[PDB]
DNA sequence: GGGGGAAGGATTCC
DNA sequence: ATGGAATCCTTCCCCC
């Protein structure tokens, strides 16, 4: 088997600038504004310009600027680059049938009945970056191995505009010297919980008795681990379905009231029943942010479809279950539907 | 002893 | 300090 996967470098940034070509050179930030004060947000992306100087996704706006005054500050245009990548992904599914498209800037294309050797690989690598390149002006790093897994890593290690190959045996190289947690998955909590078992490396899974493993990270990251170091992990490339849609706003202010939070709640609903197509959910979910940013979240399910008008009157049930039970502030407020018919 | 769901929260990734 | 979505985990639930 052979994994060839596709990132699209810096991604929203970097459709900012193909949509205005003076900007590149520039440092460049796409940010989401909250419209609580002037600067108020967060920063989606940025190119590498704004990031070798720690400009990147997740620092509030306000971070950015002291750090770079004068770069480009950009609101996000989610649907603009929505449909831009979507042109990609048709033309990606011209080189394979077997195409797993992960999120609106990856893909896994299946090409073990398409190409032998990595060399082959490699330059049809070469093929795409260029296609791309030359179709929608983007610059894109593959990645080529044997799993999703390594060829996602692989890719992680050539960004941006890169390429790389990991051959069978550097990817035995790799389970021995490759840090855990720059395993997909493994974000700082599971890090850090592996760190506690005493595993750093992706090859130290083996060494400990799989049930104290499965009592601290879960069974499946368990396992997980485990197939991946066992050379074992072989999970298939296939066309992921999207099952849920939602919307979630910022308040001017948080609040308690009722009343206050609503016109944000209903806003939520109508940009959510707008997204949803045509497509009928049979459950519904009301999202609350917290003050203190934690999450907290009631819903329902149906056995028949929710109408606009229905779920209208549910979200502001599931909004007072939450006011009643937790007792904090509320800064955000959102609503996710899913199990559609 | 176990199969489903369903709900609430956790964690991750882009 | 945003906003979108997936996946997995526990408990609870009903029932066989
Ligand atoms: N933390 C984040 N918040 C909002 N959007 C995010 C995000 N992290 C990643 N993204 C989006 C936008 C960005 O361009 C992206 C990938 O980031 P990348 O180009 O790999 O740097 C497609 C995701
Ligand atoms: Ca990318
Ligand atoms: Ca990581
Ligand atoms: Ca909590
Ligand atoms: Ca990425």
């Amino acid at each position: 088997m052979i994994v060839l996967f596709v990132d699209f470098d810096y991604f929203y940034a970097q459709v900012e600038e193909v949509l205005n070509p003076s900007l590149k050179g520039k440092p460049v930030v796409v940010c989401v504004f909250s419209g609580r004060f002037e600067d108020s947000g967060a920063v989606a992306t940025a190119n590498y310009e704004a990031r070798k100087f720690g400009v990147k996704a997740g620092i509030p706006i306000v971070e950015a600027k002291k750090i770079l005054p004068n770069a480009v500050y950009l609101p996000m245009r989610k649907e603009v680059y929505q449909q831009v990548s979507s042109r990609i992904m048709n033309l990606l599914r011209e080189y394979s049938e077997k195409i797993e498209i992960a999120s609106i800037d990856e893909a896994y294309l299946d090409i073990s009945d398409k190409v032998r050797d990595y060399r082959e690989a490699y330059n049809l690598g070469l093929e795409i970056k260029n296609k791309i390149l030359e179709k929608e002006k983007i610059t894109v790093t593959v990645g080529i191995s044997k799993n999703k897994v390594f060829a996602k890593i692989a890719a992680d290690m050539a960004k941006p505009n890169g390429i790389k190959v990991i051959d069978d045996e550097e990817v035995k190289r790799l389970i021995r010297e490759l840090d855990i947690a720059d395993v997909p998955g493994i974000g700082n909590i599971t890090a850090e919980k592996l760190k506690k078992l005493g595993i750093n490396k992706l090859v130290d899974t083996l060494s400990i008795e799989f049930d104290k493993l499965k009592g601290m990270i879960g069974e499946a990251k368990a396992k997980y681990l485990i197939s991946l170091a066992r050379d074992e992990y072989n999970e298939p490339i296939r066309t992921r379905v999207r099952k849920s849609i939602g919307r979630i706003v910022t308040m001017k202010r948080n609040s308690r009231n009722l009343e206050e939070i609503k016109p944000y709640l209903f806003r939520a609903i109508e940009e959510s029943y707008y997204k949803l197509d045509k497509r009928i959910p049979k459950a519904i979910h009301v999202v609350a942010v917290t003050e203190d940013l934690d999450i907290v979240s009631r819903g329902r399910t149906f056995p028949h479809g929710i109408s606009k008008e229905t779920a209208y009157s549910e979200s502001v049930k599931l909004l007072q279950k939450i006011l009643e039970e937790d007792e904090r502030k509320i800064r955000r407020i959102g609503v996710r539907f899913s199990k559609f018919i």
